């Protein structure tokens, strides 16, 4: 017996309903991809271990 | 008391009496099947709903 306000707090969000807004315009899009953070890694390693 | 000219206007048509004509020839056939229209459906769906 989950209440309908409990689902708004506990449940994951489905992807298919989204708003894309390009600048001042907002335009309906079929899909959005990419959009991820990434970092190169720097590795130092010396002789003592 | 339906008149016989009212049946020609209001009543449905029975299937069993038909004429098939292939090109210039007309030839008697036992049954005809298929012969229907059909269309694929194209569905677009974007993010605003």
């Amino acid at each position: 017996s989950t209440s309908t306000s409990q689902i708004a707090v506990e449940y994951p969000i489905p992807v298919y309903r989204f708003i894309v807004s390009v600048g001042d315009e907002k335009i309906p899009f079929n899909s959005v991809s990419g959009l991820d953070i990434s970092y190169d890694t720097i590795e130092y390693r010396d002789g003592v271990g």
